[PDB]
């Protein structure tokens, strides 16, 4: 046996994490150390400020004896939410934070800064709208207020995967706008949710 | 032996709402206490409101049209969600005739009554919502447009079901009346920062 622990924890990070602005998500570092006890960690950008003030996690069981074994790692959980208005460029593959994790067991050793990539996304890309069950107006190209209401009720009932703070619009020839949360969009043609009432009777 | 036509009283302010039913009562009276029927025209000429229909009911019977208790004939329709409005609105009305006879065949003079006709807006008045506190005021997010809408109908049940709330980026309201007209909510008593 070795007088001393020189051994600095070692760190598994997930692999695909994916966020969508404006909607919490979480994800898990899990840490052992050959001494089963991890002290605690640090996310930062290479070393630099972490500058991410929406990602939070909890030093709940840091530094207790036994807390990360390699039967019963320390799990860290990270969550946050992406910011509604978060900036995605047109190369869509410069949406992502890469950040990097290390750690402390209880000697004093500290692991090397390994990365982590958080990919960030438009609420567009998480919803697929389905088609409305149609509604049946007397003019397909001005409908009633009442023929819009009873359009966007259609659309809220054929998807509730979607966001309730999503708000449905309609137009005078019943092209559907769903605009999430975080002001991205999902269109439905009219020809996908209006028919002539009277050539259908 | 009954020399006498009957008198016919009409409302004074019938006022109907396009789309939206109405009813008005005519009340008759009889010196012999009986009324027998009733015409509506246009000063004789048909009267052309295939919308408008009333009551027969107890017509013909002794005793049904007292001093005490006259015929009282109940008229409804439904004034189309399209009539025109002219620009004066002293014109947007129907302007006709009632008259009644009793069992001798006393008739009455022709005694004119008017439908006048508006614009749902001029019903409705739209309560205003519970305020809606936003981050922007020159542009609302969607979640806070959704918010607004549901206020305004949650303060409007009286306001047809409908009627179509719509939210401007201000915050402004416009509520769309099934006739197409329309209603403006300003901003100020629906949005804060
Ligand atoms: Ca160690
Ligand atoms: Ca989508
Ligand atoms: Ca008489
Ligand atoms: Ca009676
Ligand atoms: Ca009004
Ligand atoms: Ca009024
Ligand atoms: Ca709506």
């Amino acid at each position: 046996r070795r007088a001393t622990d020189t051994t600095p924890p070692t760190i598994t990070v997930p692999s695909d994490i994916i966020a969508y602005r404006g909607e919490e998500f979480e994800f898990y570092f899990e840490i052992t150390d050959d001494s089963g006890q991890v002290k605690n960690i640090e996310l930062s950008t290479f070393g630099k400020p972490l500058g991410l003030n929406w990602l939070e996690y909890s030093e709940d069981n840091f530094n207790v004896p036994g807390n990360a074994t390699s039967d019963n790692p320390l799990r860290v959980r990270v969550h946050g939410t992406v910011p509604l208005n978060e900036p995605i460029p047109a190369d869509k593959n410069r949406a992502q934070f890469t950040r990097t994790i290390r750690a402390w067991d209880a000697a004093g050793n500290v692991s090397s800064n390994i990365t982590f990539v958080i990919k960030y996304r438009a609420q567009t890309d998480k919803y697929n709208p389905a088609d409305p069950t149609i509604t049946y107006v007397d003019r397909l190209s001005s409908l009633s207020p009442s023929e819009k209401n009873a359009v966007e009720a259609a659309v809220r009932a054929a998807n509730p995967q979607i966001p309730a703070a999503a708000r449905i619009t309609v137009s005078a020839n019943g092209t559907v706008t769903i605009t999430y949360p975080d002001s991205s969009t999902d269109t439905i043609t009219a020809n996908r949710v209006v028919k002539d009432l009277a050539s259908s009777r």
